């Protein structure tokens, strides 16, 4: 596994309470040898005025997953910061929960590149994103 | 003036009530000849686990200002959809409110490219992003 | 089989003569069921002042493969234009030839998203890129 | 004045001789208080098969100015390496020369973010990009 920190999903979700992650009910549901998955509802706090999932919400999910995964790949006082993020909106979502799957593209000593694919309840690709991080010690 | 539709800040803000923008208390506060600005609180709703402004929060603001601006540059039954969004997080925020300034880079018949710069309350650049949109019907 | 145009590697390379692709000796070497590959030398026309591959050349390579791949997925009068491109430089190359491997992330009737990976002669990842295109008639 | 190293345009241009920038006739022509500008011809060397400026070419120009500008804001044996590049292609060039204007968005101790806008001979925006760099010392 690419993970360096031994932390459970329970702890992960716990850490989101009190901040944006908990506010949007973004929940981590699976972690594999090299993948991290989280879900996010398509509701009043994530929808645009016309009932569609707000594209901004999809990036929050993507950046949220990518940054914790990167963090999980560092040690102790090391921290991870999002330097650059981009995403392609290819499919709209209107209900249920969307699912983001995060996988590494590059894992370095000072930088990481994560790819996050988010799908609707029927498994269709709604958003594809890439996050670039910096590993820092302050 | 780049706008093709008429609208009030009051109307704009009213449309976010009950959905994402409204629950994040993102408010449109200025509409110029070719610029649109909105602010967003820096708090529990928009912070990441370690107390700083969530990078996704910044993208939410950018996509919100950029998409509405895009819409106001279309006519009739025409609509705007976000295709691609990219952003460079240059500085973090810890409190108060940040403000996004949105100006056009390209206003085509089928596509638009919008630049949204977000600043902290001291005027320092925190995020630089670009939203590419498509103009569609139906 | 994602292509809608039947054109050989010979013809693709032929089309590159007289323009940038030919100038840099970018050569397509493989067309798969859903992948396109081309190599580019690391020499005087693609190196920075210190013998390393110019990060710009890797992007030229990426956009070239992605745009032709996108083009190959359209038909007749339709053309493909690059709207957004992003690339992460993870390792620089010093010699021989590098190889770009392009695969689709999304193929729509109006837009496409391609991911291009560039490796050195040793198979190590040097540049990872993403190209967003628009399908136009004009 | 953001500059930390002393240089002349004559020196800058001389360094591209024999390598990529030199063969593309990219020429640095202005150094401002916090800006760097260079032009590049729209010809056989920088065109794609259908006669228009190669989007990859605009990235080459962007990364060239951005990387040197970054190096000019460092000292001693410090050096600059490009981390991530992203660009929005908004207009296609057919002839003459395009010119890129590079300005800083962030000048940190370990990272830099540069904005490069490329215009055609009529002053119209053709490409807007951002280069993120890492300051290294070895």
């Amino acid at each position: 596994m690419i993970w360096k920190r031994k932390i459970t999903l329970e702890a992960l979700n716990a850490m989101g309470e009190g901040n944006m992650v908990g506010f949007l009910d973004i929940r981590f549901e699976h972690i594999g040898d090299d993948t991290l998955e989280a879900t996010m509802p398509v509701d009043s706090r994530t929808k645009q005025p016309f009932g569609l999932l707000h594209g901004g919400a999809s990036v929050v999910l993507a950046e949220s997953i990518g940054s914790v995964a990167g963090y999980l790949c560092t040690e102790g006082e090391q921290k991870v910061v999002g330097l650059e993020i981009n995403a392609n909106h290819v499919r709209s979502a209107r209900e249920g929960r969307v699912r983001g799957v995060c996988k590494p593209l590059h894992l370095g000593s000072r930088h990481q590149v994560w790819q996050i694919e988010i799908f609707d309840e029927k498994g269709r690709l709604c958003c594809s994103s890439r996050l670039t991080t910096a590993i820092l010690l302050e």
